[PDB]
Parts: structure tokens; C-alpha cells; sequence
């Protein structure tokens, strides 16, 4: 998919986490997010269309996603074991990797 | 090789990162933080010593660590770049994968 | 211990995967190699011998252990749940990262 409508996903679901009520609604929202940082990983980013796909900078590129992934994965065990406040604290902490990769190459 | 020993050692060398001037300083720090939360992930902390082996507590309790590789790896990635300021701060910013952990299984 | 017997582990159960009947047995299997993975991590590889422990070669060296310690742990979740077809295909999967570390590596 589009590496836009992927951090779509991202930032949609990171809404709806905020503000879901059950477990289930965190459930799903973090699996679409893990989904959506599987297809964004082997994006170029605009800011690097110009660099080899393995200049140090996309190398960190993906790099960050591995970290987000493996976060949301995190977060989703706390979802899946029905801890509704802890998944969506794990959640709220995720945002400091969207703002590093942000910082660096949005 | 202890965990309690693990944690001096990841707390020790994350205080040398925050104190380095150079680089190469910061890139020593990092590495021994690697190994050190690299030789704790096969630990089993007080809090679980009744768990299961794999009991979701312990199977949550070895996320933390990969998370936490992982965001030492990308500012060894800044390390490595020369840029010294920025690798700190991304060290900075770690504390919260150190607080999560601490505040489930510590 | 031994990293050839590291890899001698990954290597057989990797076939013992792809031969497997029912979700136990890939989990065992998968289980092992989490382990020889996470042993590996540690490992100096031959043709780094000569380079320092904190190195870019060593630390894109651990990397490759990192991301297929991951790459396990999602492959060891779809066999807990019983999707025996996907598991054995992301086993498969792995393959990618095992080669991109012996081209660089071995
Ligand atoms: C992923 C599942 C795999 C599989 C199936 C194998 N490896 Fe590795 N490997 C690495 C290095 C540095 C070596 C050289 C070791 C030495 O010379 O002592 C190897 C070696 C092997 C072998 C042995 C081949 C031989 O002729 O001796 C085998 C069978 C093998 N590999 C299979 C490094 C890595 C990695 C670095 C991160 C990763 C990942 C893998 N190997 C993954 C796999
Ligand atoms: C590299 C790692 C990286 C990570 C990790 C990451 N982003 Fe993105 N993000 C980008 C890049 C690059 C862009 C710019 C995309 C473009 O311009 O095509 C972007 C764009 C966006 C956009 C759309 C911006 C726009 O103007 O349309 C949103 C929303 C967003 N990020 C939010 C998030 C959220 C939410 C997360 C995690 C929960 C996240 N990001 C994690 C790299 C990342
Ligand atoms: C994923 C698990 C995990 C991570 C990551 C983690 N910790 Fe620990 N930490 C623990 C546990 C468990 C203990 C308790 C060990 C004990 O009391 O035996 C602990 C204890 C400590 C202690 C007290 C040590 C003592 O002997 O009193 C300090 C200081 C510490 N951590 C700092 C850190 C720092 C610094 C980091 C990373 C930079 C970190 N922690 C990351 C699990 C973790
Ligand atoms: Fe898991
Ligand atoms: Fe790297």
C-alpha cells in the first residue's frame, strides 16, 4: 500500500486506542497497526528517493520500523491479556518512535 | 552475567553516555549496554521465579529486552554518524523502555 | 555453544519445520531455534575475529541475530495458535535473513 495511507493506519488507530473502551476495540486497532508497519517498512520515503536502498540512512529507515513493530507486538500481548490501561499505555509510549523516524526523515 | 549485575551495568554505562564529550565515547557505552541487556533477556527476575518458563509474564518480560536492543542500535547509528548530541538524547529517551519493564517485572 | 553448532541447530530444524505435521512439532522446533538464535547473538564470527566488539561490522553482525530472533518469535506465535501452514511458511521466509548474514559474513 501507500506509505501515506500507512501512516494513515497508524494514526487512526492510535486514535482509537485512545479512546476504546474494551479490549477487543485495542485488539484491533494494534493489529492493524502491526499490519500497516509490515507494508510501510520497505517503503522509500521521499526525503531518501536519492539515496541507494542501502545508504545508512535507509538502513535506519528501516530500522525504526523493526522497533515499531516489535512495540505494537508488545502492546498487543498487554490487549490480548484483557489489561485495557497497560495496552493503552504501551500505546501512548509508541508515539516517541513515529516522532524519531518523523524527526529524521519526514 | 548476573541479572542484578546486568542492570549495573546497563545503568552505569547509560550514566557514561549522558557524561561522554566524544563519540567513540558514547559508541563503548552503547555496546557493553547491548551485551549487558543481551546476557539479562535469558534471565528470570524475583517477581516470577514461580512462572512458568513461558508464561505470558515471562514470554512480556523478554519483549522489553528486544525493544530495548533495538533502540540502542539505532543510536549506535548516531553514534557511529559522529553526531555525539542526538545519540544521547535518543539514550535519553530509552529510559522509558527501562521504566515500562521496571514497572511490571522490577 | 559452538556458532557452527548454532547454525547446525537452525539448520536442522528448519528442515524438521518444513517436514512437521501439526503445530506442536513446529513449535518445538521453532523454540530451539530461538534459542541457538539467541545464543548466536553473542558469537564472534570468523571473519570478524579481527574487529573491535563495538564495531559497525559487529554491531550489523548482531543485528542479523536480532531481526531473526524477531522473525522467530512471529513464526513461534502462528504455531501457538495453531496455523501450522503459515508457521512452516514463515519459517521458510527466514531463509532471506540467514542468506543476507552469510553473504556479508561467513
Ligand atoms: C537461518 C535460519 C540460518 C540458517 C538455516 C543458517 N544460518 Fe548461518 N552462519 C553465520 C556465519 C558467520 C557462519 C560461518 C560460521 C563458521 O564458519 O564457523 C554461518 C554458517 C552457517 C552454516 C554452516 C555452513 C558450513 O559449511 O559450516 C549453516 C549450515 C548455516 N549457517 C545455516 C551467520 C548467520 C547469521 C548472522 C546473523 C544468521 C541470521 C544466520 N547465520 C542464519 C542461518
Ligand atoms: C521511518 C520511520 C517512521 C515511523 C516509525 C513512523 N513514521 Fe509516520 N512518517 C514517516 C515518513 C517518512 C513520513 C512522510 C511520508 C510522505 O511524505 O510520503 C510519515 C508520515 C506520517 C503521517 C502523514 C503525514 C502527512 O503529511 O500526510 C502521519 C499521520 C504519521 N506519519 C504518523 C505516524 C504514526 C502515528 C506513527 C506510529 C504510530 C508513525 N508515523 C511512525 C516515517 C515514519
Ligand atoms: C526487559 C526487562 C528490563 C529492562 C529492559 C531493564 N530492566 Fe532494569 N531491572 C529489571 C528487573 C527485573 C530488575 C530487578 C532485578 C532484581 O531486583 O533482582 C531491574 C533492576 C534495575 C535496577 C536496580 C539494580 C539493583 O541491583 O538494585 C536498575 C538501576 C535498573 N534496573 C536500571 C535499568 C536500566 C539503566 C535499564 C536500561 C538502560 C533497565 N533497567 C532496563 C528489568 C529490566
Ligand atoms: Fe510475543
Ligand atoms: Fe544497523
Amino acid at each position: 500500500a501507500d506509505l501515506e495511507d500507512n501512516m494513515e493506519t497508524l494514526n487512526d488507530n492510535l486514535k482509537v486506542i485512545e479512546k476504546a473502551d474494551n479490549a477487543a476495540q485495542v485488539k484491533d486497532a494494534l493489529t492493524k497497526m502491526a499490519a500497516a508497519a509490515a507494508d510501510a517498512w520497505s517503503a522509500t520515503p521521499p526525503k531518501l528517493e536519492d539515496k541507494s536502498p542501502d545508504s545508512p540512512e535507509m538502513h535506519d529507515f528501516r530500522h525504526g520500523f523493526w522497533i515499531l513493530i516489535g512495540q505494537i507486538h508488545a502492546a498487543l500481548h498487554l490487549a490480548n491479556e484483557g489489561k485495557v490501561k497497560e495496552a493503552q499505555a504501551a500505546a501512548e509510549q509508541l508515539k516517541c518512535t513515529c516522532n524519531a523516524c518523523h524527526q529524521k526523515y519526514r
